[PDB]
């Protein structure tokens, strides 16, 4: 509506979509009037306590120097917003409801935690890569973790799963790293490029082993081995352009 | 009549309908000439008295800076009229029938009383959603005593529903007051409504618990589980509203 902020629209146009598309699916599976009212109601319910936590952290991280922060607020509303939807279509009661939005916003807080660090770092060195990666890790985690609270898994488990996955992300983020640094000294945007690319894989690749049930060693380990394979051939790619620029080509 | 009191007219005008429905039922129920005539003498003799409390009660309020009185003391005619007209149709004496109007009127002063501070907290707070619920609640507790007074009940039982029936009510009014103070502040008029409509669904669970014979601890108990409920969807409502506020909506 008029007069708001420009994160709280975006989520306000997030949530009339979800809301739009929750009733299409309602009619869809064919339920009664009364069910598709009270359907309706439970997913305004959870909907709007998601979008008060999420408009809490996207104001505090305006509040800070922290643009990344509105960002993972925007991320944290659409997976919550999200749940909220599955939750209300499978017909839950809204004690139950209710309780697996309150674990939701809590674990998302746990990772929020567990990220702020690699905001901070990718900030300090003014890298828009390690921002994309760091954002996009959030947003897998985010889908994982909605995932398991729609799955009903107890908050260990999770937890469990959340620091397998914040295994594999932190040598994704080296590995990116490493290759943005020398890919912005030397001016080679491709080198930009591939490091975004490959520490988008990695993260792929680290999540789906942290789905599997893995432990955090385990997901280093096969994370480090990706690695080193993307690392050879970022060394090929670099000899490559750096011979382009050379010779004049 | 031509002339007398604002409050008196009402009152009048409740004593002739009384009467004429009176006259029909008894019409109805093919009683003879002189039992119609004892009917109708006993049923305006009761009445007069019933009416000169209430405009007593009435007066009493006009004197102070208390509008809420007369209203009580419009209820209180209206249930004794009420009493009246059944003592008539049951073909009560003239004696049992001054008695039970009697302790009609003792116990309604005795609610007048316990009633009278939760009155001056709602006017000190200039609150007309708390002023609604005082009168609900008076209505209410006229209706159980009458229906106590008719079904012959001694003046024990009834002083004890009576503190029943008013544990309930200090949890409804303290629930009212919580919601409304903050739905004025905020001014948000669905939050006072919310406030009005559950506050009056909180004396009638006070009511119905006070009829069965609970006592008033287990009273209290169920009122405050039932106030939890309640709290908990002006909670989401709350929520609601305010971000429609919030959003320009
Ligand atoms: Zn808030
Ligand atoms: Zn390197
Ligand atoms: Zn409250």
């Amino acid at each position: 509506g008029p007069g708001g902020t420009m994160a709280a629209e975006e989520m306000e146009k997030i949530f009339r979509d979800k809301l739009f598309h929750l009733h299409q699916k309602l009619d869809e599976a064919g339920k009664s009037a009364e069910e598709i009212a009270k359907a309706v109601e439970l997913f305004v319910g959870l909907a709007m306590r998601a979008f008060d936590y999420a408009l809490h952290i996207a104001e505090r991280g305006k509040e800070m120097g922290i643009p990344t922060l509105v960002e993972m607020g925007k991320i944290l509303f659409k997976y919550g917003a999200k749940l909220a939807a599955e939750l209300a279509l499978a017909g839950k009661s809204e004690e139950e409801a209710r309780a697996a939005m309150d674990r939701f916003l809590s674990l998302s807080d746990y990772l929020l935690e567990r990220l702020l660090p690699y905001i901070e770092l990718a900030e300090r060195m003014k890298s828009p890569a390690l921002q994309e990666l760091v954002l996009y890790a959030f947003k897998e985690g985010m889908k994982l973790l909605a995932e398991l609270i729609l799955a009903g898994k107890s908050d260990e488990e999770i937890q469990a799963k959340l620091d397998a996955f914040l295994a594999g992300f932190d040598v994704a983020f080296e590995f990116t790293l490493d290759i943005d640094v020398i890919g912005r000294e030397l001016d080679i945007p491709e080198l930009v490029e591939f490091a975004l690319e490959k520490g988008k894989e990695l993260v792929k690749l680290a999540l789906e082993l942290a789905r599997a049930g893995k432990s955090p060693e385990e997901v280093k380990a096969a994370v480090k081995a990706r690695g080193e394979e993307l690392h050879k051939e970022f060394e090929k790619l670099a000899l490559k352009e750096y011979f382009k620029r050379r010779l004049g080509l």
